[PDB]
């Protein structure tokens, strides 16, 4: 029972995270230009 809230702890303390993002949907959103702009940013 100890063991389990000294293992929430060190995992909810991650060192870094990176967090993923993805973009999609309907092409001529300027889609592709957003993708670019975004490069460019």
């Amino acid at each position: 029972l100890q063991e389990k809230l000294a293992e929430e702890e060190r995992r909810k303390s991650l060192p870094r995270r990176p967090p993923v993002v993805v973009i999609m949907g309907h092409v001529d959103h300027g889609k592709t230009t957003l993708l670019d702009y975004l490069r460019k940013s």
